[PDB]
Formats: structure tokens, C-alpha cells, sequence
RNA sequence: UGUCGAACGGCAAGUGCCCCGAAGCCAUCGCACGGUGGUUCUCGGCUGAACGCCUCUAAGCCAGAAGCCAAUCCCAAGACCAGAUGCCCAC
């Protein structure tokens, strides 16, 4: 059990990310994307001036440390979604 | 065949026997009918770390078995129904 394990992402200029009890909402160029992260028990916080989002697990062994970079990756797939969006291409073979 | 004397009407033979026979019952020997939703197993996946990449799994999702649970179906308040009601009485 460690005392502080964290990882931060950097919010770009044009994206509003804000949390409300483990429940993020990302408003960019293209719309909003809510992600209900209630099942995780983390300290999600946004700096709002230096534009950076922070996940913190305090006294975690190894199992909740795995859910830190999961949360960081999910918010990045919403910042990519509201700024640039997603497009796939499938092919009939 | 016997027997009321004969014809008539019958009768006896534990329903004499033979043919046809309504109604009723009945045959896969006839006839009619036999329907919906979900959950999630195997599994194949999606995002996604631990483990700067990778990965269906760890959080989280998707789709999904003749299984399972409901709907329909049958009994049904000792499931004690201030569920609704008709009429009398009693407050």
C-alpha cells in the first residue's frame, strides 16, 4: 500500500472538462461526452487554469492503480472525440 | 325350436340367433389447436490499464444456448384481499 499514486493529462486550449463526484463531462468543439465513472473510487480533479486533469488513488495496493491510467485514457478518448472526433472504415472482403 | 287350439298379438331360450340401426360414448381408426419476452453460460468481441508498447478483464461494455426466469397456460386469499359491488339488518 502506497500513499499517493497519480497521473495527469494536459487539457488543450478549447476543451472544458469538469467533474462532479466521479462523473466527468467534456465539452469541446463537437459536443459533450459524459462518462459515469462512479464504480472507481478515485479523486478526480481539474485545475481549470493550467488546464490539466488529475486522477489520484491514495492508499491503493495494485488493483486500483490499474484504474488510474484507465481513467486517464478514457478522458483522452473524449478530448479526442470532442475536438477531432472518431471515424472508422470497414471493408467487405 | 318349444308353447298360448290356428291366424292376430306374442311369449320362452339369464338379450335364441342374423341383417340394418338412432342417440350417446369413442379411435392417431376421424377432426381441430399447441404463442412471447428477457437474463447470462460457453464463447467471440469493444474500449482499456497493470507492464511508457501489448492484451476480451483487472474497472467498465457488446452480442449471446434447446439451459434459467418470467409472459401465455392450470389451481389459486391458511397469501386470511380496508379489492369492487347488489340488497337487508345492526350502529
Amino acid at each position: 500500500v502506497k500513499v499517493k499514486s497519480l497521473c495527469t493529462l494536459q487539457i488543450p486550449e478549447g476543451v472544458t472538462v469538469d467533474v462532479k463526484g466521479r462523473k466527468v463531462t467534456v465539452t469541446g468543439k463537437r459536443g459533450t461526452l459524459t462518462k459515469d465513472l462512479t464504480h472507481l473510487q478515485l479523486d478526480l480533479r481539474v485545475d481549470k487554469k493550467n488546464r490539466t486533469f488529475t486522477v489520484i488513488r491514495w492508499f491503493g495496493s495494485k488493483i486500483p492503480i490499474a484504474c488510474l491510467n484507465t481513467t486517464k485514457a478514457h478522458v483522452q478518448n473524449m478530448i479526442t472525440g470532442v475536438t477531432k472526433g472518431y471515424r472508422f472504415k470497414v471493408r467487405c472482403a
